[PDB]
């Protein structure tokens, strides 16, 4: 919706919650998420650096 998140991506929980909370004001379209499980190789290849 208004969360500029590509559907089907993987997003860190803290950032997702922060963005949804910032968008709840002056808006009405929070994004929806579902918990996911990742391995120790694809979880360490998805780092920010």
């Amino acid at each position: 919706g208004s969360t500029e998140f590509l559907p089907g991506s993987l997003i860190d929980r803290a950032e997702f919650e922060a963005e949804n909370r910032r968008v709840v004001a002056e808006g009405g379209e929070p994004a929806a998420g579902r918990p996911v499980l990742m391995g120790i190789t694809k979880a360490s290849l998805a780092t920010d650096s």
